[PDB]
Order: structure tokens, then sequence, then C-alpha cells
């Protein structure tokens, strides 16, 4: 069922976020928008993972994050089973594009740009992403580029970051930072960066730069392009296990930028290098790296807006039963009903 209508009708299927999305007619502003069918009401973590999604885009407003147009959902708790949430409708996405053609460098420069700036409204507000990937990253053909699935967002937590080794992590595989593997609950805008840089590589060569088949293979793609963390890294490693693992293993050297990425622009792998950085204390913060010379051609602070309203507190959902979650899901929705 996608029961949208009789105001939304002549439904396509697109894809499927971290929900289902289709494309459709809108009968009353006589446009195609997109809208994703959320069924989360049964799980707690599905509830919480909606609920997040919903407050943060709802109190976004930036040209390149997708916004919430409309919400559809039922009048009342009793009858509520499934959300849908109305956006922008794009052309594609970077993944879709990608597997088509080759990006010319100041095609490259121009999406990174855009990712950085919407980046930099979303870290401004305090929140996290958590899921970048070039699936997640909309355009259109005046290249226009558009962040989408706030799913596995969170509010920072920095002092609440650390886990043990080899801990279970929700986001796409290829796209982890290495600390995720290591000691990190992925609670730290580092995060985000790190899967900037992979997008960004992906974008060089159009093949994922750390394809790694499972879970640990993740960071054995990682090691063998970063090579050994250094002493001071690994001093900043904190877990016994982390540490004990990473010095078990033979001396790798670093695979310089140039081999893997011998027509890139040196800007481009020098911006690469610093989002790639093994050590998430040393790696670039966001707004470093829209001022870096890769980017020199579009920086300008005054036209990359920071948030009005930052999420200043974490929302404590975690012990919130999923019938809670739903009573907070119906209110956040309510601005969209009818009445
Ligand atoms: C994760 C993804 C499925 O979520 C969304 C969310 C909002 C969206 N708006 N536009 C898209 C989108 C993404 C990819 N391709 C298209 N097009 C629409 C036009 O016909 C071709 C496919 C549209 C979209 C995807």
């Amino acid at each position: 069922v996608f029961d949208v209508g009789p105001r939304y009708t002549n439904l396509s299927y697109i894809g499927e976020g971290a929900g289902m999305v289709c494309s459709a007619y809108d009968n009353l502003n006589k446009v195609r928008v997109a809208i994703k069918k959320i069924s989360p009401f049964e799980h707690q973590t599905y509830c919480q993972r909606t609920l997040r999604e919903i407050k943060i885009l709802l109190r976004f407003r930036h040209e390149n994050i997708i916004g919430i147009n409309d919400i559809i959902r039922a009048p009342t708790i009793e009858q509520m089973k499934d959300v849908y949430i109305v956006q922008d409708l794009m052309e594609t996405d970077l993944y879709k594009l990608l597997k088509t053609q080759h990006l010319s460098n100041d095609h490259i420069c121009y999406f990174l740009y855009q990712i950085l700036r919407g980046l930099k409204y979303i870290h401004s507000a305090n929140v996290l992403h958590r899921d970048l990937k070039p699936s997640n990253l909309l355009l259109n053909t005046t290249c226009d580029l558009k962040i989408c699935d706030f799913g596995l967002a969170r509010v920072a937590d920095p002092d609440h970051d650390h886990t043990g080794f080899l801990t279970e992590y929700v986001a796409t595989r290829w796209y982890r930072a290495p600390e995720i593997m290591l000691n990190s609950k992925g609670y730290t805008k580092s995060i985000d960066i790190w899967s900037v840089g992979c997008i960004l590589a992906e974008m060089l060569s159009n093949r994922p730069i750390f394809p790694g088949k499972h879970y640990l293979d993740q960071l054995n793609h990682i090691l063998g392009i970063l090579g050994s963390p250094s002493q001071e890294d690994l001093n900043c490693i904190i877990n016994l296990k982390a540490r004990n693992y990473l010095l078990s293993l033979p001396h790798k050297n670093k695979v310089p930028w140039n081999r893997l990425f011998p027509n890139a622009d040196s800007k481009a792998l020098d911006l690469l290098d610093k989002m790639l950085t093994f050590n998430p204390h040393k790696r670039i913060e966001v707004e470093q790296a829209l001022a870096h010379p890769y980017l020199e051609q579009y920086y300008d602070p005054s036209d990359e807006p920071i948030a009005e309203a930052p999420f200043k507190f974490d929302m404590e959902l975690d012990d919130l039963p999923k019938e809670k979650l739903k009573e907070l899901i119906f209110e956040e929705t309510a601005r969209f009903q009818p009445g």
C-alpha cells in the first residue's frame, strides 16, 4: 500500500533509504515529488530513527539539504500505521551518475563544494549525518546537489563516543571511518568527514576506495592504503584490544594518493589526504575543508550558512518505549494536518 492519493498519484518506484521511496505527481502544485513511506511503529529502534529524521529535517532549511514539504499520516494515533514524507524530486543521485560517466575535475570540485556546504550547516546544528555515500547525494541537470536520508542521524556526543574494539555498526560499510572498528560509536563530526573523503575518492575513479567485503575487511582495506598508523596515533587509540591488534600487524607503507589517482588534480589529492586521516583528532573539519585550496574558487563563508537553532541536548530516546515514541512522532507531524 502507498496511501497518498487522491492528492499524490501516478506512482513509480525510486529506491530504499536506510522505508521505500516513490516519485508521484502532486495534483495541487502540479509537479512531481518524491515520497518516502515509513512503517516503524512495531520496533523501538525504527521509531527512534523516524523521530530523529523528522525532528532534524523540520528544523533545517538549506539549499544543499533535502527538506520535508509535507507529511501524510492518519488523523489519530490509533489509526496511524505508516508515515509518508514528501520531499523534492531530483533527477538522479551520485551513485547512478558514477555508473554511467567519468566526471571532469570541475564537476568533482563543484559537487564536493556543495557536499561540504551542506555538511557545514548540519554540523553547525550539532547534528551528524552518519550515512553519507553517493546514493544519498541527489542531483539535477543544473548540478544542484542535495544531501538526503537522515535516518541514521544523531545529535553529536563526543563525550560518549567511546566503545570497545570491533563493536557492531549500522551505517554503510564502505564509508566507515577506521575508528568505528577500533573505539568509536560514530558520535563525532569527524565520522562524516571520513565518509566525504571516501566519496571524493569515488568521484575521482568511479570505484569505491575501500570496498570491504565484511566488517574487519573494511579496516584491512583502509590500512592497506593509509599504511601502519604512527606511534602517536596508537597513543590516541584508547582501547587495549585495538592497540594490541594494530601493533600485531606487519609494517605497511602508505600508498601515495598520486599512484591510486594518477590523473587527479594535486590540490584534490591534498584535500583527500586530510579527510582520509587515520586519527580523527587530526582529521580536517568541515570549515577547514571548505577553506582548502582545491575549493578556493567557490569558498565564501558569507554564503555558507549555519543553523539558526542547533540541537543543544541529547534527544534521550533510548529508554522511551515504542508507544511513547509513536506519540512523539504524532505530535511532531501535526503541523501538516488539514486543521
Ligand atoms: C535514498 C533515496 C531513495 O531517497 C530519496 C529521497 C528523496 C528524493 N528525491 N529525489 C530522489 C531521486 C533519487 C534518484 N533518482 C531520482 N529520479 C527521479 C526522476 O526519475 C529518475 C529517478 C530521484 C530521492 C531519493
